[PDB]
C-alpha cells in the first residue's frame, strides 16, 4: 500500500473531471474561442475579486508572467522572501528570464516578512538613481517551505499600506490559497483585495491535472496575453483542462477541509507518540502541510525507512505501508497532504511511522 | 454552415480522443511519474529516429527550448529565414527570452535558403571575434508563410553539410513535420536524420488539442528539462493530454492525405473558374495549404465576403457558408486544411468562392 | 614609411590634445562634479540641437544605449539596416544585452532604406498583438559599410514621418556625423533635427583618443545616466578625455575636408591608372572613404601586397610605402581617411599602387 | 577650506600622472596596438599573480564582465554577500545585463561570510536539477560598506576550498585590493593566489582618473575581450588612461599607508573626545574608512552641520573647514581617506568635528 505525501501535485484526476474533459465545449483559445476557457477565466475572476483571469500551463509561469508584467523598467527590482518558492525552485527565472533583480528578505519563521526590514528597504533606493526601483513585493500564501503557513489579512493590509507609498506593486502567489481561504474560513477575496495580481493552481490540492492562471486588472491581464505567447504558453484548445479545473473549484470547500483534518491528525497521533527522534506542534500545522523535525537520524534515511517494507513491520502492524515523504531540512522532513491521502491511509501512515520509530529507539 | 480554413490549429478533439483523455493514466511528469507521457515520448522518439523526446505545451515553447539549449555562449546567433514562423509570430522570442542574436536570411520562394548565401554568413564571422558565433541554422518544414512548402532532403543535405562544416548545429521547427513527410512519401525520420534537433506539434493536423516536443540526443533533451522547467512548461499530469496526441500520431497517416487533396481540389476548382481576381498555380499546393493572389480587392474585404451571407447567396448557391480565411500578404490569402474541414465542405467553400467572385466581376 | 588607412579610429593626439588633458579641469563625473565633461556636453548640445548630452567611453555603448532607452516594452522591435554597424559589427547587443528583437532591412545601395518596405514593416503588426512592437527605426549617417555614403536631409524627413506615424521614435548612429554636415555644407543641427536621438563619436575623424556620447532630450539622458552606469560607462575624472574631445571639435570643420579631398584624389588617381584590376567610380566617394572593387585576386592578398615592400618597388618608385588597408567584401577592399595622413602620404600611396597593380597585370 | 572624505574615487590627476598623459605612446587598442595599455596589462599581471589582464573604464564593467565570464550557463548562480558593492551599487547588473541569479548571504560583520551557510548554499543544489547551478562565489576585499574591512588569507584559502570543491569559481572584487595588501603587509599575490579572477580599480586609492582592469587566465581574459567590446568597453588609445594608472600603480606603497594613517589619527580623535553622541572603535578602521556611529541626530544633519560654515566656528575653531562626509546607515556616517586628503587636513577636520559636537551636545 502506498501513501504519497512528497507533495500534493500528485493529486490525479477523478471519474467526474475525466468525464468534464471528455466532454468539454473547446475552441483556439489564441483567438479566444475556447468557451471553457472563458468560463474557467469568468468564475475564476469572481472568485477572487479580480476584473479578470489568464489560464496558463503551470503556476511557475503564472508567477513568471506576473513578474515581468510589474518589473518591465530596466533596473527594476522585486522584494522577496529568501525561502519562497519563486526565489528557491523555479530555476532563478526573475533572473535568466524576466532580468529582474530580487532582494530577498528573511521570511522562513511564518512566511512573513518583517515591516521594518522592508520599510528600510522600499526606502533605501526609493528615489536615489544608485539603486535598482522596487516595483514588486512578492508574497507567497501559503508559505510552502514554512509549513504550509498562513498570511493574516492584516499582515497583508500593512505590506501593501508600505508597498503602494512607495510606489510598488503587490503580487500575492497563491499556489495554495484555498488552503489559506479554508484556514481562515474568509471567501478567498479577502486576501486578494489586498495586493494588485495573484497566480492561483488547480493542479494541487484542487486536484486538476495542469492548469493555473493569473489574475488582476484588465490592462494587467492584457500584457500577460502577450508574455503568455512569448514564453510559450498560449495553448489551443485548453478548454479540455479547464473542464477539469472547473470541478476542482467546485470542489475545493469540500475537499481541502479533509487534508487539513488528515494532517492535525497525524501531527497530534505523532505527538502522541513522544518519541524523543519526531517533535511537531500541532499548532504549527495551519494547513495540508506539517513539519517533522528530526534527531540522530539524517532525514534522507527516515524517508528511506518510512518507504521500505520489512517482515517485521508486516508483524507488528499488520499491513505493508510504503510512505513516501520528502527531506526538507538537514533536521526536518516534510509531510503534505491531498485528496487521494484518505483518512484511513492517514491512520496507516501513523502505524508505519510508530514502527519506524520504535525499530530504532536510542 | 461554418468552412474554417483559417489554420489548422483549429483541430477539435474527436471521440477517440476525448475517451483517451477519460481513460490515461497519468502521474506527475515534474517527478517522470506519468507513463502516458512517458509512452508518448518513446513511441515519437522511434518516429523520428532521435534518442529522446520531451513533452511541451506549445510548439512555440518548443522552438524556444531549442534555440536556447544550442545557442547559449554569450554573443551567440542563430541564421533563419525571414519569413520563418520563429522570426515573425512569436513575439521575438530569441532576443527578450533567449537573449540571442538573428541574422535572418531570404527564404519567402519555397522556404529554402540560398546556399551561397548562407555559406558566406557562416564564413563571415566563423572565426572573428568582432562577429557573434553562429551556433545554429533554424528550418522550417513545412515552411508556412510560403504556402506550405515542402523542404526536399537533398536540400535538408546540403544544410547539415555547410552548417557541421563551420561548427553550427541544425534545428528543424516541424510543427507540420508529417504534411511533409506524407508529402513526400516518406518516413518522418528521413527528414530527421538531416538536423540535430527537431520540433514536433500535435495540435495542428493531427488534431490533438494540446501539445508538441522537443526531439533530439539525450544530452540535449537532459537541458531541455531545465529550459522547460524555467520557462514554466514542466506540467503534472501531462499523460492526460498526451492520451490525445498519441490517437492522432496514429491517424497521421489517414488523416493528412486528405487535407491535401482536398487543398489540391480547392487549388483546381478555383483555376477551373478562369476569374482575372484570384489565380493559384495548384503546382504550389504541396501540403495543406493554398495561397490564392487577389487582385482589385484588398484581400481583408475578399475574407470579409466569404464569411459574410446573402440572401442571394441562398439563390444561386442553394447554402449558406460562412468561409473562414486569413488575408495574408498584400495581394493574397491563405486557406489552411485540417480534419474538421470534410470534401463536401470544401466543395460547399467553392461554391460561395464562385458566388463572392460573381457578384464583384469586373 | 606607413600609410594606415585600414580606418579613422587609428588617429593618435596631437600636441593641443595632450596639452589639453594635462591642463585639464576635472572632477567626480559620477557625482556630475567634472566641469570639463560638462563643458563638452553643453557644447555638443548646443552644435547637436539637442536639450542635454551624456559623455561615454565609446559609441559602442552610446548605440546600445540608445536602444536600451527607446526598446524598454518587453517585445520589442529595432527597425535597422543588415549592413549597418550595429547590426554586424557590435556583438549583437541589441540582443544579448538589450533584449530587444532586430528587423533588418536592405541598406547596401546607399546606406538608405526602402521607404515602402520600412512602411510595410512598420504597419505589418503596428496593433496586432501576434508581433513585436517597433518603437525605433535606427539609422546610421554617415553609413560606413557602404562607403560612407551620406543619409540626405530629406530622407531623414520622410523616415521620421513614417517612424512617428506608427508611433516609433528615430536614433541616428552619428559615428560618422560631421563627415555628413561637412559633405553637404550644413550645420550638424540640420541632420539632428530629424531624429529623436543621435550617437556622436569622438574618436574616428576628430582625432580624440577616447569618448563618444549620446543627444536627446532630458528625459531621455536622464534615464541614459541610469544605463550608463549599469552597463560600467559611469567614470570618475572622465574630464581628462573631454578636454581632448573639445579639441577635435573645434578643429572639425578645418580637419575633416582634408580627409575628403584626400580621398577623391585617391579615388581619381587609381582611375586615372585604367587598370582592368581596380575600379572606383569617383562619384561614390561622398566622405572618407573609398570601396575598391577588386579582380582576379583576393582582397587579402591586395591588402597583403599593399603592406609589403620589395627591392623593386624602392626601384620603380623610390620609397618604400607600406599602406594598410582592411579587405572588406569578397570583391572589394576599403581605404578610409584621417588627420594623420597627410595629402603627401596620399601620393605615396597611390605610387604604391601602381607599382602593385603593375606587377601582376594580367 | 574643503576636505572631501566621501569617497576615494575624488582623487584628482597629479603632475606626474597629468605628465604621463600627454608623454604617452598611444595605438588602438581595439586592434591591440596601443603599447601603454600593454605595458599597464603586463605589470599588473606581475603584481597579481595571473596570466593576462585587460583594461576596462570603470571597476563595475570589471566585475559586470567576470560575473558573465563565470555564468554563462542558462540558469546560473552567484553568491555574494548582501552588502557587497555589486548587489546594492550597481544597478542590478548580475540580472539586468548578465541574466545570472543571486544568492546573497550575510556579510555585514567583518565583510565575511559564514563557512556553513556558504556550504550550506552550495551543497542545496549541488547535483539537483531543480536548483540554479552555482558556478561563482563573489568575494570583495577590501569590503566596503563594512568599513573597509580586510579579508585574511586564511578565510581566502577556506573559501576557494568550499567552492572548488562543490565546481564553481572564485572571483574577487579587489578596487580597494592594495588598501588591503598594505595593511597586512604582504605582496598583492597571496591575495589573489585564492581566487580564479580578480577586479582591480585605480580611480580610487591609486589616484588615476578613469581605468580598472580585469585579471585571470588567458583564456577567461580571451573571452573577457568579446565581453569588453559587447559592453562598450572597447577603447581605442586607451593608452593616455593607462600611462596616468602607471605612475598609481608604483606610488602605492608610498600613498595608501599615509591614508590608513590619517583615518586611524581620526578615529582615535574622535575618541579622545568622549562624545555621547559619535562612538568609533579604532580597532575597526583596518584601511582607509572610518565608519562612525551617531546618536541623537540624523546622520544627514551631521553631515550638513559638517559641511556647513558659522561664525562661531570660525571663532572658537580659528578656520573655515568644510568637511564632506555620506551618511551610511540609519544610525552611521562614513569616512573614506586618499591621498588628496593631507594629514593636516585631518587634523582640521578634526577640529571641525569637535566644534559641531560642542554645538548640539546634550
Amino acid at each position: 500500500h502506498m501513501v504519497d505525501l512528497r507533495s500534493d501535485t500528485v493529486t490525479r484526476p477523478g471519474p467526474a473531471m475525466r468525464r468534464a474533459m471528455a466532454e468539454a465545449v473547446v475552441g483556439d483559445d489564441d483567438y479566444g474561442e475556447d468557451p471553457t476557457v472563458h468560463e474557467l477565466q469568468e468564475k475564476a475572476a469572481e472568485l477572487l475579486g479580480v476584473e479578470r483571469t489568464l489560464f496558463v500551463p503551470t503556476n511557475t509561469m503564472a508567477n513568471l508572467i506576473s513578474v515581468m508584467g510589474h518589473c518591465r523598467r530596466r533596473g527594476s527590482q522585486v522584494l522577496l522572501g529568501q525561502e519562497c518558492h519563486l526565489h528557491v525552485y523555479e530555476q532563478g527565472g526573475v533572473a535568466q528570464i524576466a532580468g529582474v533583480h530580487s532582494h530577498p528578505l528573511p521570511d522562513l519563521p511564518y512566511g512573513t516578512l518583517d515591516l521594518n526590514e522592508l520599510e528600510r528597504a522600499l526606502t533605501r533606493g526609493s528615489g536615489s538613481p544608485y539603486h535598482p526601483v522596487c516595483e514588486l513585493v512578492y508574497l507567497e500564501n501559503t508559505h510552502s517551505s514554512a509549513g504550509g503557513r498562513v498570511l493574516p489579512v492584516d499582515y497583508l493590509r500593512q505590506v501593501c499600506l508600505l508597498a503602494h507609498a512607495h510606489g510598488a506593486r503587490v503580487h500575492m502567489d497563491g499556489a495554495r490559497l484555498m488552503n489559506a481561504a479554508v484556514a481562515l474560513r474568509i471567501p478567498p477575496a479577502r486576501l486578494v483585495e489586498h495586493c494588485d495580481s495573484v497566480s492561483f493552481c488547480f493542479s494541487k490540492g484542487l486536484g486538476a491535472p495542469v492548469g493555473a492562471l493569473v489574475g488582476g486588472s484588465k490592462d494587467f491581464i492584457g500584457e500577460a496575453w502577450r508574455l503568455r505567447k512569448a514564453l510559450g504558453g498560449g495553448m489551443r484548445q485548453a478548454g479540455v483542462l479547464a473542464a477539469a479545473a472547473l470541478v476542482g473549484l467546485a470542489e475545493a470547500e469540500e475537499v481541502l477541509p479533509r487534508d487539513h483534518e488528515n494532517a492535525q491528525r497525524f501531527a497530534k497521533g505523532l505527538q502522541d507518540l513522544a518519541s524523543p527522534i519526531c517533535s511537531v506542534d500541532p499548532a504549527t500545522v495551519e494547513t495540508n502541510m506539517v513539519l517533522v523535525q528530526v534527531a540522530g537520524l539524517p532525514p534522507s534515511e527516515l524517508c528511506q525507512r518510512l518507504q521500505a517494507v520489512s517482515a517485521e513491520e508486516v508483524a507488528q502492524t499488520g499491513r505493508a505501508v510504503r510512505v513516501l515523504l520528502f527531506p526538507w531540512t538537514e533536521q526536518s522532513v516534510r509531510a503534505v497532504w491531498h485528496r487521494d491521502v484518505s483518512a484511513q491511509d492517514t491512520e496507516l501512515a501513523l502505524k508505519k511511522w510508530e514502527f519506524v520509530l520504535r525499530q530504532l529507539r536510542p
